[PDB]
């Protein structure tokens, strides 16, 4: 209103300032025609992907949804992956989770929020998968563990899609990554699930969970 | 590989450089706990939303999919909207399209791409909706018109979801926007579909199409 | 109580069968793989087995509100890819019905909740033919929409990557769109019938054109 | 040819009915609104009408591969919200079947295409019970998975916002999970039966525990 009019003014000021400087930005960008990374992050979008990775303009192909999920039967996410992998021939897909995630917390609370709750049931199913692990943890540290287990689970989901299986069976080079950053520092931490094939997917996911299962005593009660 | 290791180095360099400067960035961000805008853009993600709008960190709630679609029965997009509107109480949803869009072009070509084609059928259905308009145009200008008609159609879809209808029937303040930017300049151009209610949705969408239907003769053959 | 009735009915039926030495279950298992995919409405007014008098297990069945093949519905598309790629079914039939609650719900202004999102595809279809349906007597609209809806769903299925790929590799696959009137149960072809991309384009445009000729008793 | 057969059968059937002055269509229309939602498998080995001997139009029906209620499937959730919110159906039944191709497909290593994504939910379910199913003789696994799958689907439906909201507002809604053996057609309750969140939690955990006791003839 005031806000939208501002936004257009902000934008104009920027775009025009880019003209009055014949700015290479839109030239540099158009030369990176095709992205090299598919980035699956959360709609929370706290610290922008472009800022975490400092990749140049147009390098990232991006999907965001609530709590950075790759649901087995989500047409939306799968289309993005199939297009990225089969059409764009992208060789890295990054799933990025983040701490203090609204979806993670909502998946965890009892409030019935409406339609989103259904979306969040998959995180709840995951929470239950590692219920022993998570109840062996401090209530105020659970959201953070769950965020990481989530990322690891989402990578495992990604690597089980028929799109990714079929890209690997057919020879394509494709690596899967699962990372989290603390919103207070923005350090990307690899969660351990990294696959370039079906066998490394399974070995890698089992190892990551095993690794997540050794608790620092500053996490236990 | 080399690329991923680089990314982590880039990221480390950034995050650490943010420490050695006790940088307010992550403090400022955490004070914008809740977003004020839902931004539905394309996974192409050419010019980042944060750069178009120059909004401060954490202000945007973001969804991206191929060709910035709001499909009536997409659980993924709808969850993002229902969460944004009902939980986050966001009062502006922006659908942003962009020129030279990979999905737009793919929707337009005959190549069978696999799974993504199904996703793109909705754009094809739209292309057919304005077939008279678009065949009354220069072949090299069609993708650009289709990009804009798309945005306008997606806003019209958004404003017809039960989530948005029900937010309006129940008194909530919610405005819908549909914009495109040229990837060569980044000027956000409003496409005319702007609604704050069901009646302004319909009036606004009819007017936008009517307006799109008057051609400059530098667009006609 | 309602459930107790249903277990009882079920027991009476399945025992009536065991003690009779019923060849039914035996005969059902000798038909391991179906030959038709039938995509119908959840209203399911008269069952596909009654309409088609097919041998048990010949039908692979998907039902959803108003018998849609929505471009991006994982569920129906999963059913289709499995019937086509895996089960090698060579006939997919979409079958509407008159007096379809799904069709009536799509046209009413009422705000019903989540199902309205599902039915917005129908509304998009009603708009594409708003001229025709608008040249028509409003009380006859639902029945025309029932039929147009079926024709669009066949056009939709014919355009799925799954069907196109089945056709590009020589697989024999044909698509059908039928409606039956709930008052007599007769299966009426709606004219869209495809065995290929080209035949899909032609009968579709043909079906619509033939649907768009209104009887002057209904014309506005 | 296969289609000509089906129109012929259909004509013979619906005419047999008209000339007989069949009370069937009349009686069908006096049952405008169904009372059960039935979520079944597309394999559709024996039809819900045969299993339940219900009066025509009592069943509102959704079928998909392996009878799933997937948390985020618009299609099934559209069927459920419409049966529950709009049609006021007070019974939702999920019904598995033994010798389910969907269940067999989920367990096989084979890469079948898009349908494998659909079946990954089943695999997640198989893993959740991999201990139990792993304590079990491999050739008996599919039948146990058929039954566990049904129990998880009821647990899934019981957790949808739609069912929870129907329960939070006092609406009478109960959920059922049944399996029938394709060799005899008997409807067997799998123990998860819910009329509320609390009863959902208890019978679910109860059903699994009772499913997890293996007959020593099958124990590893
Ligand atoms: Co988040
Ligand atoms: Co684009
Ligand atoms: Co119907
Ligand atoms: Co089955």
């Amino acid at each position: 209103m005031d806000k939208i009019k501002q936004l257009f003014a902000n934008n104009y000021s920027w775009a025009q300032r880019m003209k009055e400087e014949n700015s290479t930005y839109f030239k540099e960008l158009a030369d990176h025609q095709t992205p090299h990374y598919l980035w699956i992050g959360c709609s929370d979008s706290r610290v922008p992907a472009e800022k975490l990775t400092n990749l140049e303009p147009g390098e990232l192909f991006v999907h965001r949804n609530v709590a950075n999920q790759v649901i087995h039967t989500d047409f939306n996410c799968l289309s993005v992956v199939q297009y990225a992998v089969d059409v764009l021939k992208i060789e890295h897909i990054i799933i990025c989770g983040h701490t203090n995630c609204g979806g993670i917390h909502a998946a965890m609370a009892d409030k019935d929020l409406g339609l989103i709750n259904n979306w969040l049931l998959h995180i709840r199913d995951i929470w239950f998968k590692h219920g022993h692990l998570l109840g062996k943890l401090s209530p105020e540290k659970r959201a953070d563990m769950l965020t990481k287990i989530n990322v690891a689970e989402q990578v495992y989901n990604l690597g089980r899609t028929s799109i990714v299986k079929s890209a690997w069976e057919r020879g394509q080079k494709l690596s899967l990554h699962g990372w989290v950053y603390d919103v207070n520092d923005g350090f990307l931490v690899d969660q351990g699930v990294m696959a370039t094939s079906r066998e490394t997917l399974e070995i890698s996911y089992r190892n990551a969970i095993a690794r997540l299962s050794i608790l620092d005593e500053e996490n236990i009660l």
